[PDB]
């Protein structure tokens, strides 16, 4: 599936969402 | 439906879910 | 703050992230 | 980081909050 990740999602990967825990706000990245 | 809030819901709601936004992860409200 | 809808935001608001609860993806319109 | 699933996170994992993506909620798995 996808992987939270910030700033910003890798290379190889591209964002399709957010995810939120621990208070803020990740991207999802598929 | 539901109202994103920090730190938590008020009276009359119960929480059901997180909201992304604004970098933070905030508590739906319902 | 803002409100959680399907499938978008209404007029007037806009749409700034997402909220997850009762398993599904809504926008989170401000 | 953590990891988006549904329904549940697997075993070494804890849910630590919410993916949303692709129109549904997913557990965000840490």
């Amino acid at each position: 599936a996808c992987y939270c990740r910030i700033p910003a999602c890798i290379a190889g990967e591209r964002r399709a969402g957010t995810c939120a825990y621990q208070g803020r706000a990740w991207a999802a990245c598929c």
